[PDB]
């Protein structure tokens, strides 16, 4: 350390140049030829600013340096010449002579003018340099020249790496190790990530940025830079790509999303793009020739979590805000679980912040109270000045009602608006404290790369632990302060999560192990009877999770026997809700249907499976399928996972399969009647089943539940649970809806049926029940809040209003 | 109207200046009397042999029909006269086929009044049977009728 | 929200004019004409269905009946 | 330009009614420093105008937080 | 139908009159916009 980094890279550039072309010593050409890239470059501005023409400079300048001898190994860029060390060091003095801190690459300019007969001297230099007004003892590790292409249209992302600018990208070793591999690579040097968005795909090339500044990387890459180029238009790409040629793979390209530059084997670049964007791509032999891809997949809950727990300073920071780790957890388990658009690493944090937004837009609290007592005090204040002027004397001075108020809220406005103060200043402080706690975890980190630990001690005690406990004093300091924009927790999290589906008291509180505990009893609340079903489905699953199955699986198999409109789809509907939070999370294949090109129109399954991994699938008349399907479908029960018509593989693992049939409901149905012992009934019934069904699957199935018949009084209670949403319906209208045993029974005894069982149901309760309170209620005699009563009678149910 | 009018920017332009004591008289002892004041003359006028400071139903359904059709419907028939004649209206146009009707008719008595999910479409049906013996009829005939015109129809 | 959508289609025909010369139960025939839905359409989406009604043929009455409202516009353009 | 500031001043602009939100929304974007120029995107005939205006009128009583409680806002024509 | 110059001199003119005036163009916004000027317009189509 001691020349800026411009400079600095100048001089490297000029020494791999001396390389490339096989010579001994690094002469001045060597250091002119890199300069003078293009007529933005700095080099060639102040030149040709001066008198001379760059070009001609940079033309002779080559042609000595093709004019010179072809060395060796060790012989390659073996020294510096006496002219251009001599130049170097007379660019020391010039800089001290100019107050620059450090040698800039125009300070360096001027010192090889000098060592180059024919251009413009000192006094004429000087001054066109000094045409840039001021600012050149700055930092080091940037000057910040904008000039050239790269410098215009590109982040260097090294170069924030370098002033600890970029976040810490955490979790991705094995991405970034292989990147480094495929750049070291003679081939294939240029690397492209594919991954989906969200991923984090950008995050690997930053995170490969601050390694290189660490030294943490290799060598070849030990002090390259990396720029990422940001979308007349390829008039400017080329001034770029053209010039990160001239650098000699000194300077890697990333392109967050070109071939002459590339084939010719000296451009050095590293990619970012989806799978499909890739596979096209993968059409250009000339290019194709594999940019080395990097799958990047999306993170775990577990990585997710930890990234979050890594930015969890800078968002609170940046934001200032106390992000609990909880919210944490609840940002990328939620996430994940119900947000079926984009993928976790994205996502989740997308949460945190959007979460913390609500708190910032929760600032305009104070003025809304404030000025709602405000104006509602005027209202008072002003009616007083009519009962002032009073006509009855001992009628109307009895105003002390009125008058009392206006002091409350004088009170009140003074005490809020004095109240509020202190939130605001308790922040003021905070927000300070977390900024140079900052500074001093930046100065440390610093300290401890240059072993002067001298600092890095007298900060990691006593100074550090003061900010830690100050910044930690002034946040308990706002407690169930008036204007918390300070904790983000889980309801907060819950909440922006419930709005983008529903219901945070099971979001949020139920816990995957509450909800499996009580699934049973959830599962009842909306299918009657089938206990058998229930029970085996329950236990599957709990058996599932707990960690008693192959991990390659899906959660839950199943084969639902028995008769129809008993209770088969109805739990399958439940299950997906009181499972997954709704009802969303079922998929069906009316297998029935598909008769045709079935396996091609799946691979729709896929799809639907791949944007929401947790959910039901139903596959209604599984025999009607044909053999083909199958396929597909052991494929799901086995190693859980499928590979759809593109390629990328959907998981299965968190998915529940129910398969339904009829094949053996005769059979089933006949054994009930003649009554004869339910093992002899499963035993008979498996053996048709063993004639339709390939043992591999049938062994497969985690359970084969057979539903059964319904009860008189089964129906009577899916009655009341059907009548149970009407009411809810009926509630938002206060309107309530009793009805008479008799009414009960009478839809129980329409609405189920031997051969359809409780499908009409339905369709009777709406027709008998529905259809006449809905005449009712548009001819206004059941109006609002009305308590509905329902009873029998000739000819159908008979309503009536208090009565 | 114009003094009351007058009279609202008067007091509203007081509680800015806070010169409550103009903003007194006005809201209380002004804005009093010429809003009964108005409401006097108005009500003076309940009888008219040739006045009718009043716009209603009629005014407006007769300047929307000027701009669709027939006020006959447009005015009197308010949808719930109209849903509960909707059988009959119905069958003005559709002969026969009553089963049809009564179902499309229960179906769309039930969706309003609040009984079905609002996530839904008023009313959905599939039309099964013979041909040229109701169906498009009554899909034409419906619109009209629910919607006041055929131009209510979308066909696919 | 606001729109009634009518579905038209004939896949239950046949059996349905079948159903009413062999003039058997309307159940019978609802139930016999259901099946074959159940083979052309996703359960998901007969579910969903407000109604399904069924069209009948017309009497000779009604034929009439339909010659009456079909002259009106004829006496009325006239 | 139109001062509506100044038309809801004296009085001048309609009552513009029942819109709490977009009004507080534009409130709020007309205070955040990366993106402090709200647009209202919305059909012809819905109010858009209206949303401006009203809160022109919310100025002119106070009714707005603090940063525009003075604020003047000037439609261009 | 400096053409400006004495088009806002009869503009100006009408608006004076107080509504007593009405201008009829056959086939000016300014001074219609803040609220002010009865007028009286016919045109094509597309122009409207
Ligand atoms: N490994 C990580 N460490 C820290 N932050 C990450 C990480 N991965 C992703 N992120 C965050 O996610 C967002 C996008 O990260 P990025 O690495 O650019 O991914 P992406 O997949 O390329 N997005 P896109 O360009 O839309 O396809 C930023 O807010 C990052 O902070
Ligand atoms: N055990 C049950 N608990 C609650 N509701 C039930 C039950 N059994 C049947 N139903 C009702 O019957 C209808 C469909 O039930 P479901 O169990 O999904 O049968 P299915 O397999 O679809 N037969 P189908 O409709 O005839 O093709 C719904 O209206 C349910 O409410
Ligand atoms: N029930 C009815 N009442 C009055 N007119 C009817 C009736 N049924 C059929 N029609 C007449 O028959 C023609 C078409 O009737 P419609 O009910 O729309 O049958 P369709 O199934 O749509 N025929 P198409 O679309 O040609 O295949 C019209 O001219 C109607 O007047
Ligand atoms: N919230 C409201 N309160 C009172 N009047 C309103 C309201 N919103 C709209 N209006 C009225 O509707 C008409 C158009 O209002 P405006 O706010 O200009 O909406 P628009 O959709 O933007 N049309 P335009 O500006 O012509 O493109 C005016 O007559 C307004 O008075
Ligand atoms: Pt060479
Ligand atoms: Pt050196
Ligand atoms: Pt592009
Ligand atoms: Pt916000
Ligand atoms: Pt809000
Ligand atoms: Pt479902
Ligand atoms: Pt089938
Ligand atoms: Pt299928
Ligand atoms: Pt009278
Ligand atoms: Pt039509
Ligand atoms: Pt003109």
């Amino acid at each position: 350390e001691r020349w800026t980094q411009a400079a600095r890279e100048a001089l490297a550039q000029a020494q791999v140049l001396a390389q490339r072309m096989k010579h001994q010593a690094i002469d001045l050409p060597h250091l002119w030829a890199v300069l003078l890239k293009d007529e933005r470059s700095l080099a060639w501005r102040l030149l040709e600013k001066a008198g001379a023409d760059p070009k001609a400079l940079k033309e002779l300048q080559e042609r000595e340096l093709a004019r010179l001898p072809k060395v060796e190994g060790a012989e390659v860029g073996q020294y510096l010449t006496s002219r251009l060390s001599g130049a170097l060091n007379r660019a020391e003095g010039l800089m001290e002579e100019l107050k620059d801190r450090y040698v800039a690459v125009d300070t360096l300019v001027l010192a090889l003018a000098e060592a180059t007969p024919g251009l413009p001297g000192l006094e004429a230099l000087k001054g066109a340099l000094k045409e840039l007004r001021g600012g050149r003892t700055v930092q080091t590790e940037h000057a910040e020249s904008t000039y050239n292409a790269l410098e215009q249209y590109g982040i260097d992302l090294t170069r924030l790496a370098a002033e600890g600018k970029l976040d810490p990208v955490i979790g991705r070793d094995e991405e970034i190790r292989r990147v480094i591999q495929i750049l070291l690579r003679r081939t294939k040097n240029n690397p492209v990530l594919i991954g989906e968005p969200g991923v984090g795909k950008t995050a690997i090339v930053e995170g490969l940025a601050q390694r290189i500044v660490k030294g943490d990387v290799p060598e070849g890459l030990k002090g390259k830079r990396i720029v990422s180029l940001q979308m007349e238009f390829e008039e400017r790409l080329k001034a770029v790509i053209q010039e990160v040629v001239q650098s000699q793979g000194e300077v890697i390209l990333f392109i967050d999303e070109l071939k002459p530059a590339l084939a010719r084997g000296e451009l050095r670049l590293i990619g970012a793009t989806t799978l499909d964007e890739y596979r096209e791509i993968e059409k250009d032999p000339a290019l194709e020739r594999r940019f080395q891809p990097v799958y990047v997949d999306e993170p775990t809950v577990e990585e997710t979590i930890s990234i979050l727990r890594g930015l969890k300073e800078k968002y609170e920071v940046h934001h200032g805000v106390r992000i609990s780790d909880s919210a944490i957890i609840a940002a990328a388990t939620l996430s994940h679980r119900y947000i079926t658009e984009r993928r976790l690493p994205d996502k989740a944090i997308d949460l945190i912040d959007e979460a913390a937004a609500r708190l910032r837009m929760a600032l305009e609290s104070a003025p809304e109270e404030i000025d709602a007592l405000e104006r509602k005090k005027l209202q008072l204040e002003i009616e007083r000045e009519a009962l002032k002027k009073e006509k009855d004397p001992d009628s109307q001075e009895r105003l002390k009602a009125i008058e009392a108020e206006i002091a409350k809220l004088t009170e009140e406005i003074a005490k809020l608006r004095a109240e509020w103060e202190r939130e605001r200043e308790i922040l003021r402080k905070l927000r300070e404290a977390q900024h140079r706690l900052d500074e001093v975890r930046r100065e440390i980190e610093l300290a401890e790369r240059q072993y002067d630990l001298n600092r890095a001690a007298e900060l990691r005690y006593g100074e550090l632990p003061k900010l830690e406990a100050e910044v930690e004093a002034l946040s308990e300091k706002l407690r169930g302060a008036r204007f918390v924009r300070l904790e983000v927790t889980e309801e907060d999290i819950a909440e922006i999560v419930s709005r983008w589906t529903g219901i945070p008291v099971s979001k949020l509180l139920e816990g995957e192990r509450e909800k499996l505990l009580r699934l049973e009893e959830e599962l009842h609340k909306r299918v009657v009877g089938q206990d058998e079903a229930i029970r085996a489905v329950a236990d599957a699953i709990r058996r599932a999770r707990a960690g008693l199955k192959d991990p390659n699986r899906p959660i839950g198999s199943f084969l639902f026997l028995g008769p129809t409109g008993v209770g088969k789809t109805e739990l399958a509907k439940t299950l997906a809700a009181t499972l997954f939070d709704t009802e969303e999370a079922m998929i069906r294949i009316d297998m029935t249907e598909y008769m045709e090109k079935h396996a091609v129109s799946r691979l729709q399954l896929t799809e639907a499976v791949r944007r929401r991994p947790y959910s039901v699938i139903l596959f209604d008349e599984i025999e009607k399928a044909h053999p083909d399907v199958f396929n597909i479908l052991l494929q799901i029960l086995d190693d859980g996972r499928l590979t759809d018509s593109h390629g990328r593989t959907v998981d299965f693992r968190n998915t529940v399969i129910i398969l339904t049939s009829n094949l053996g409901s005769p059979l089933i149905l006949e054994g009930l009647q003649k009554g004869w012992p339910y093992e002899r009934i499963r035993d008979e019934v498996f053996k048709v089943l063993q004639q339709h069904f390939r043992p591999e699957f049938l062994n497969r199935l985690d359970e084969i539940v057979v539903f059964r018949p319904l009860t008189k009084e089964q129906i009577r209670q899916i009655v009341e649970i059907q009548l149970s949403y009407l009411r809810a319906r009926l509630a938002e209208k206060r309107i309530s809806l009793e009805l008479t045993e008799a009414a009960k029974d009478f839809l129980a005894e329409r609405g189920y049926d031997p051969v359809f069982g409780a499908r009409p149901l339905r369709r009777v309760i709406q027709r008998e029940l529905e259809t006449p309170l809905a005449q009712k209620i548009l001819a206004g005699e059941v109006k609002e809040g009305d308590r509905v009563q329902v009873d029998v009678g000739p000819a159908g149910l008979v309503f009536a209003v208090p009565a």
